[PDB]
């Protein structure tokens, strides 16, 4: 038996980035302290999550633990250690902390410089001995860096409850770099905000007759694809952080998707009706197993925004996301002989400044033509916010045949409750491998652009997938995107004075702490 | 009480007997016919009886021996009693049921396979006996003589929805005595749908973490106990608890907002439901739904029609409202004819982009027949992901009498068979929706025929999803009743192109129902 695992020592810490095309990796976040305190104001969430975590206590498992630890030597509490630096470190209102067995480390300190209803001990070894002697559920190391470094080091710690803060701050102490050979993660919280950062929460680990109805009730339950490729991806317990919508619906296709042909010849495996729900009140849903850039599908968003239907514009900024839907082989193939090159015909921007207009050619001047159907829900969603006809859609059956592509990006209907706006978008086909993370990210920023401009604060992006496909040549790409765990989301910061839909340039976005794995080529 | 020491359960499967009409959990009350069950056998109803009859978890029994023992004053398998008649009426190849038990309660019968001579006898030999639990298989004497003995802990009750000929039954089964706990998904096998229910008499460091990751969780103005029945269930595995799961989930976090009329919902947003049109028809049992109205509306949407005059003739009241006077006035459809509704979704579906006259106007070959079009797309090119049917027509809005609910239809083939997605803006759950999942679930049906395809699955998405303030005691009532198997749809199948279809052409069967609810 371990000495951790009879006495149930485990550490919690709360880590922020720190100061210097980066790499990031665990050891990203390791910021501990500054100048005897914490690097940042207090960030409330965390604190209630320390709380939480530190007070909580199951009395019925008491017993099991009373006599794991009888053996070993022959209202319940908790059990907190803190070097002599973090006590100090903690106002005088929170001390001792409530509800706990307060334990502090010292040499310069003996019991009687303390007033307080507190242990102290000057070894390690001597913790054990009281731990030997207390009734107690839980053994929680609340650092500083000297008393965490001193626990990994003699391997008595069982699990790591750890803060991810993400953002930077000025550092003095830091958290010791885990072991991936020692400790691995098996948990991952849900993202939040708290005092305008981020956040989320991971654990490491070191290395009933209604139940048979149950079985009952599962009496009635194919692709060559190895478990063991996915390993870390199911050794996770608790894969609660919002990116594993995504992730999950890759695993789901890749799983128990159907075989089918599409026009390359490539072949994919197909699903059909899926919904991911991204809350932007409190992250930006950008993923992070791999490196997504912004500035071209911003550019795309703003160029929809005007009306354009000219590929040039793009091509001269230097996004070609719609380059080989230009080509004179592109247009011929779709039979638009009488088309010039780059011109994509009635798409998005055309249909929501103009949508039932005759499309002429991609240099007319079409204002006062059709519906200008972004204006229109602009004024909804001011004016009458409980309509339930807040619809913006791009696809025009009339100007299909013309179009350089039909839309894959079907419509978005939009809700306001209670001063914020939720959207949501369907999408008819849905690549999973490479499209899909860059149509979260845009019409996640439509969202905060149309909340914005109508003075609501955005909620939640809702995606709804009609035919979701992976295809077979992203397939092993994947498996090894499938294998990281996410980081927290970054943030997206708009210029507040920009007031009217269609006033909005690049430099009016900002990306904030972008945490993310390496790049990866899907093919 | 003998019955949780020895673990004594019945396992029965009943189906509708042979005489409005009421129906209750008495409906399902036919077991045998001549001394043979009344159905030709059916599957699933077998392996689920095999697979409960069989199963045992050793690492359980430790508890069992120890009460028993307790009691008595001192490789598993389960014990099964049957009647004479109930052990003749098994063929010989499943006689003995293999790995488990064989008991035969008899007073004429004459002594591995054991024989008791009485009801006593049995809890004596379960006294000498090591077995996880003890299992009731019929007849009806040995049903009835148990349960008026309340020699029962739980009664396994698989529903078979359709009728057979019968000369003996289930006791009834007191609603006093007993209570469901329990109900399977909805099931096709052998040419009936079928669930089945269940009465029942009236690492944790991981576990640790779950509460921790649950730190931050923390409107309803509706109380528990109204909802009794529905909250007391374990599994709700029917897929009639899409629905309900969805208005209980706006019932207790809904968002009040009110609407034009002063009414005021509670409205959420973004749902999914998925039907499996394989396996039934999901009307809802819940409550009396009619049919013939929504198929006439559907068949006017395919005749490409605007007149509402077609459907008041043949009393449908569907669109009388939407084309009144004074509700286009409102409009501002000053110059529209009553029940001219404008360019809605025959028109769309058949003539998209045509520019709209009056109702009675010649459209042949005017706009996009879209609907031609998918149908050809369906047939012809069947991975296509382009195969979508639109109502909103951002142009004609203004000019219809009121925009789409039901903006789109996605289709997808896979293997022979169609599945369709619905995205509906606007979703009026306590009386809209019902009809909306029967209207899009018969047109999957009448797409896939024509196309020599079989139905999968109907899935369906709500946009704005609500439930009006003057439709909650209703939905209450309605909560805590327990949904039926569902019935199924026949289509004539000779019908092969999607306009030939006529009223006659559409048959519900074996729709068992729970009694009207007048929404207000
Ligand atoms: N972000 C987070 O989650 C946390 C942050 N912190 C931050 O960390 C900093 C404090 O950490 P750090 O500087 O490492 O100081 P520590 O809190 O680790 O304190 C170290 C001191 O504790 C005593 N001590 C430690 N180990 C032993 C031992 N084995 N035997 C006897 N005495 C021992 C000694 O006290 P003495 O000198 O009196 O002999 C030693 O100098 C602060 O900036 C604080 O705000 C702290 C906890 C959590
Ligand atoms: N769908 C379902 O769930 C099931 C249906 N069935 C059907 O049920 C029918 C059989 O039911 P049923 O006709 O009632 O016949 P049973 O299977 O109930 O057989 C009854 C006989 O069992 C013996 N017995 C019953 N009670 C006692 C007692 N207290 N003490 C001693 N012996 C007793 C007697 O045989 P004796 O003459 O020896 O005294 C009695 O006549 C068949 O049609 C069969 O196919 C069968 C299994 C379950
Ligand atoms: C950061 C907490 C934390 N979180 C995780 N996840 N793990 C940890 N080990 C951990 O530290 C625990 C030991 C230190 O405890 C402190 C420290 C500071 C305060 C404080 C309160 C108010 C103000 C103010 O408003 O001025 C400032 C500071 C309260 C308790
Ligand atoms: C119906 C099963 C069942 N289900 C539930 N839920 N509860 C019960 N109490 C229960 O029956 C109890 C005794 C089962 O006994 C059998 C076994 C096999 C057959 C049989 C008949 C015809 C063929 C054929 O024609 O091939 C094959 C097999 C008939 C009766
Ligand atoms: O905004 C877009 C445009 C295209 N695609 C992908 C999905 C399909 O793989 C392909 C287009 O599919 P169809 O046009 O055949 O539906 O491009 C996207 O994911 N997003
Ligand atoms: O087939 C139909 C027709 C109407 N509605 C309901 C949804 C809304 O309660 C209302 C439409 O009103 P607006 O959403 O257009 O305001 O009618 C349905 O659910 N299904």
């Amino acid at each position: 038996e371990q000495v951790c695992d009879v006495f149930d020592i485990y550490a919690i810490c709360a880590c922020c980035k720190v100061e210097s095309n980066e790499v990031f990796n665990n050891y990203t976040f390791r910021g501990l302290g500054n100048k005897g305190v914490l690097p940042w104001k207090c960030i409330s969430l965390d604190m209630k999550y320390f709380r939480a975590v530190t007070t909580y206590v199951n009395e019925s498992k008491y017993e099991k633990l009373k006599y794991k630890r009888c053996k070993y030597l022959n209202k319940l509490q908790n059990v907190v250690v803190m070097g002599r630096t973090n006590w100090e470190s903690i106002p005088k209102k929170f001390k001792p902390l409530s509800n706990r067995i307060n334990v502090i480390l010292s040499r310069t300190l003996k019991k009687e410089d303390f007033d307080e209803d507190v242990y102290i001990i000057n070894k390690v070894e001597d913790l054990i001995v009281l731990l030997g002697k207390l009734n107690y559920y839980k053994c929680f190391i609340l650092g500083g860096s000297v008393v965490y470094q001193e626990f990994l080091e003699k391997k008595l710690i069982k699990k790591i409850y750890f803060t991810r803060i993400n953002s930077t701050y000025e550092c003095d102490v830091f958290f010791p770099e885990i072991n991936e050979n020692e400790y691995q993660i098996i948990s991952v919280s849900d993202v939040y905000t708290s005092n305008n950062t981020t956040l989320d929460f991971i654990i490491y680990k070191k290395t009933d007759e209604e139940e048979d109805d149950f079985v009952y009730f599962n009496f009635n339950k194919k692709n060559s694809i190895h478990p063991n490729d996915f390993q870390i991806y199911n050794s996770l317990k608790y894969k609660y952080h919002p990116e594993y919508q995504y992730l999950n619906i890759i695993y789901d296709i890749m799983m128990n998707g159907n075989k089918q042909s599409d026009r390359t010849g490539v072949g994919v495996l197909s699903k059909f009706g899926y919904i991911m729900k991204f809350d932007l009140s409190q992250y930006f849903p950008l993923l992070t197993t791999k490196k997504l850039f912004l500035r071209g599908i911003i550019e795309e968003l703003l160029w929809f925004i005007r009306g354009e239907t000219n590929g040039n514009t793009l091509l001269n900024k230097n996004v070609r996301i719609w380059e080989a839907n230009g080509t004179r082989e592109f247009l011929d193939n779709r039979k638009l002989f009488h088309r010039e090159v780059n011109d994509l015909g009635p798409i998005y921007g055309f249909q929501w400044r103009h949508f039932g207009a005759e499309y002429t050619n991609m240099y007319d001047n079409y204002e006062n033509k059709g519906v200008d159907q972004l204006k229109n829900i602009i004024n909804l969603i001011k004016n009458d916010p409980t309509s339930r006809r807040i619809l913006l859609c791009a696809w025009n059956v009339k100007d299909l045949d013309q179009m350089a592509l039909p839309p894959c990006h079907i419509l978005c209907q939009f809700y306001v409750f209670d001063g914020k706006l939720s959207c949501i978008m369907y999408q008819r086909s849905c690549d999973l491998g490479l499209g899909v993370p860059f149509n979260i990210a845009s019409y996640s920023i439509f969202t905060h652009m149309i909340a914005q401009v109508c003075n609501l604060q955005p909620a939640q992006f809702i995606h709804v997938l009609g035919n979701a496909h992976v295809y077979n040549n992203h397939i092993d790409s994947l498996k090894i995107q499938l294998n990281r765990i996410p980081y927290p989301f970054p943030t997206l910061k708009l210029n507040p004075d920009i007031k009217n839909i269609e006033d909005f340039t690049i430099s009016d976005f900002t990306i904030q702490n972008y945490v993310h794995h390496e790049k990866i080529s899907m093919d």
